[PDB]
């Protein structure tokens, strides 16, 4: 046992290493999602810029969560970081989309690891779940959801030129 | 439903467009508490200002439980905003003592609210509530719990001397 | 009786009390179209922002209206506001054309409200309106009335390219 | 009852006044372990400065707890601050090892008064808990920790070239 | 015995610390004040301030007494530090009398330790008493007597408003 | 074909991707190891910091591949991040020593990479190879063989003074 290690159950270390490896897995299908769309037959630079910012900020998720599990004194345990379910992500709105499902998926993971730290009285874990990730995830789902909306309404996929506006004014 | 919504419950956005036509309410018993103490027959400029600013700052806190209703996906419906319980305030000890009473009613209706969401296991909604309402609510009456406190020692609302002396020197 | 009233008609004072209630209507008809614009659905920040401005400067036409009150020795007697007409508010040119309507029907009730003061030969009041309501009618009305032209010119409200443009390129 | 006071228990506010207690009491402790390390047959300069910093910052910590207790309404009833368990800390080594032992003391007392928030449904509280007092015990139990495993690998007690270099490359 | 010590006397070292404990007592009294000026019921918050800071400033003569001891080489050793004598101070006057009072005890012991080191032919002690407390209790005494007085004159503390007036004039 | 596409085999786009693999490899090591520095029982924070740098700029090396495989017309096309060999790097010394370990096979696989350009005649591709990947392994590699040498020579990992140390003024 760790000389730090106060009110930290194992199911509670168990569920912050999955989510590790989530926050990891999110990130690399970001990563993905970002050079398809720097690939000359797609060539949307800021679909791009933007899908590899939000891979960056999953890993800087992914870290932080490392760093709680050093804080309570739980062990890293590391697994495999699956490819992701693509390797064309289609079009903008099909990558938005697919973004979309992923940051739900990663909400409903951190759902459930509150629902956890609360049946394990850890209100420091409760805490630091509500302060740093589930806010984050409303805001990305709502910006997400905003993007969808919006490329559908222009016409994309089906119009080119919808996905190239959008990525002018909106994410450029 | 909304591309956005995940665990969010019809009773907490029902609840959520209550408590927004309570902050709006509250805006408007502040203005008119503000305009009652701009009268030529009342004249105290600071009272006047005091709620004033208040009024802008519930108005505000109504924005910021829209901005959330729509972040989680719920729909806001608004309702009529009914005129203050007075046109006549009658002194500042009295719109002081008003005000820390409805403070007070606020702030009961933001605990059910916390109450509905802790009982719906909604801890992003619990989280919003306790990080821009809660402790603003007990800052708030603390705040007219003093104002109070000190008109009744200097001798409000039979001595208007008291009263101007609050109004320069408290809230001047 | 006011000490400061001088020629100032019961009349008169009654239709201020009118035109208070008014500007605060138009104020929660601009929030809600605001708010509705913000949608994920619907997801047109500029609009959005174009209706929260229109709202807080309709807050401030009726405490500038509440202010003259005072000035004047009348005594403000605050209504219920009453809820906007819609809920969903269609699209961006619809709410425009709703918006031209509502500015129009405030427009004349200050017109009668100059006709009553001219009739009670209230110079001060008619300098009033003329000065800070008239011609900020006139310029809101026109710009509406662009506006909604552009829109409609565009293509609205069929082309969600159309009003994805005009928020981005007029309102933005 | 005070004016300002809602949905606090009588026994979350004996609950506050033990922490207050608590907080006080550790503060003592630093503060002796800072002026034993500052003694001429000690004299770890660093070591001194560190604990008195402590110290400083759990008098901060029972201050906000007895603004808290104001703000709810409670009545603040202040006891004995005992004297610590030891004049002779023996080491920077062994002075560490206490001071974890008493911050995870102090996390354990934090941990009951947050349960009890819980079971009577003082969000406010509960808030306050997490917001000011949870994270900063994980913090500092991890820097205790630390701290203890670099002087142990380093060969304290038993060196005091260790002591010395940790006092200087740590904690200077 | 100390390396360091010369011409320290048992009986000064054990006199220096009855006075950090007398110290520190005295720092727990003003902190006690301030939050009872803190209170709602109270709410003069210049009052507040000025035990505060007073209380502060006990520990901060504590903590350069507990130097000394360490810099002449004697042992500090610490007592209980035992609760101040009232929880309530009743009125401004009330705590400004008691001040008085605790600060003409402190002085009669810093008279009576200058006494025991003129004694034990200790000059370098009757210089640290003389440079650093002996005016300083002095100018302390001066102070309070002043506020006192002016309380007095005023009117407290039956009138409110006689200390209202004095938070904001004198101590603000 | 990609339009783009020149002078580009098959078999280099394909170890392209093997070397896109790893390097986010490499990267996942690195940040196994820094967040094993970063435990309360190991606790070299700067031991930590090198080793997240290195992360950070292993996933820079594999995206610059990645831009490479589209500037080339090539198609990317990710795989599984397999897990680190070690969840316990077990000491400073050690984990320097896998590094060294890893670094050199990055670099035998970089040099099979470009003997496969070399004999595809694809001097673009060789001088990418040359200008950013060679010259980096080899001072990286050259880095860590000095501190490998450094500890061994201080009595790591025996010495627990002597990564201690090293963490200060090598690492720090
Ligand atoms: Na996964
Ligand atoms: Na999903
Ligand atoms: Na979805
Ligand atoms: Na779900
Ligand atoms: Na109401
Ligand atoms: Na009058
Ligand atoms: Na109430
Ligand atoms: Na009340
Ligand atoms: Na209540
Ligand atoms: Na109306
Ligand atoms: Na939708
Ligand atoms: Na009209
Ligand atoms: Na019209
Ligand atoms: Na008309
Ligand atoms: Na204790
Ligand atoms: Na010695
Ligand atoms: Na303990
Ligand atoms: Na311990
Ligand atoms: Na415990
Ligand atoms: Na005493
Ligand atoms: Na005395
Ligand atoms: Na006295
Ligand atoms: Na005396
Ligand atoms: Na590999
Ligand atoms: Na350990
Ligand atoms: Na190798
Ligand atoms: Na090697
Ligand atoms: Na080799
Ligand atoms: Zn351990
Ligand atoms: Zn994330
Ligand atoms: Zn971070
Ligand atoms: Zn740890
Ligand atoms: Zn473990
Ligand atoms: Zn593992
Ligand atoms: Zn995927
Ligand atoms: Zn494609
Ligand atoms: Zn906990
Ligand atoms: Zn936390
Ligand atoms: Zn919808
Ligand atoms: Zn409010
Ligand atoms: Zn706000
Ligand atoms: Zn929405
Ligand atoms: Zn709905
Ligand atoms: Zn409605
Ligand atoms: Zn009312
Ligand atoms: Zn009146
Ligand atoms: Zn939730
Ligand atoms: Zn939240
Ligand atoms: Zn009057
Ligand atoms: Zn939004
Ligand atoms: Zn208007
Ligand atoms: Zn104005
Ligand atoms: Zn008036
Ligand atoms: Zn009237
Ligand atoms: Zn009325
Ligand atoms: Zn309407
Ligand atoms: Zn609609
Ligand atoms: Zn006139
Ligand atoms: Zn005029
Ligand atoms: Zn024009
Ligand atoms: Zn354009
Ligand atoms: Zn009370
Ligand atoms: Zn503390
Ligand atoms: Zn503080
Ligand atoms: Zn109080
Ligand atoms: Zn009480
Ligand atoms: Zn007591
Ligand atoms: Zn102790
Ligand atoms: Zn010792
Ligand atoms: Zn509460
Ligand atoms: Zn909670
Ligand atoms: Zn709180
Ligand atoms: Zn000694
Ligand atoms: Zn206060
Ligand atoms: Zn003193
Ligand atoms: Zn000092
Ligand atoms: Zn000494
Ligand atoms: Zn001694
Ligand atoms: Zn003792
Ligand atoms: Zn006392
Ligand atoms: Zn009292
Ligand atoms: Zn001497
Ligand atoms: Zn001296
Ligand atoms: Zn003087
Ligand atoms: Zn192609
Ligand atoms: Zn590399
Ligand atoms: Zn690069
Ligand atoms: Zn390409
Ligand atoms: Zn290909
Ligand atoms: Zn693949
Ligand atoms: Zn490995
Ligand atoms: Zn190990
Ligand atoms: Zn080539
Ligand atoms: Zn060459
Ligand atoms: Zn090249
Ligand atoms: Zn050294």
């Amino acid at each position: 046992t760790s000389q730090v290690r106060q009110n930290y159950h194992q199911d509670s270390e168990a569920a912050i290493n999955r989510q590790i490896n989530l926050e990891l897995y999110a990130s690399y299908v970001y990563l993905s999602m970002s050079y398809y769309f720097d690939r000359d037959d797609v060539a949307l630079k800021n679909f791009a810029k933007y899908f590899l910012h939000q891979s960056h900020e999953e890993r800087e998720h992914a870290e932080k969560l490392m760093k709680l599990q050093n804080q309570r004194g739980g062990r890293i345990f590391l697994q495999d970081i699956k490819k992701p379910d693509c390797d064309d992500w289609e079009s903008g709105l099909n990558a938005m989309e697919c973004a979309l499902h992923l940051e739900k998926n990663v909400n409903q993971s951190l759902l459930e690891l509150h629902k956890l730290a609360t049946d394990k009285n850890d209100p420091h874990l409760c805490d630091f779940i509500e302060t740093h990730y589930l806010n984050e995830q409303v805001k990305a789902i709502k910006e997400l959801g905003d993007h969808v909306t919006n490329l559908r309404k222009m016409g994309a996929p089906e119009s080119g030129l919808a996905e190239y506006l959008f990525d002018k004014h909106t994410l450029g």
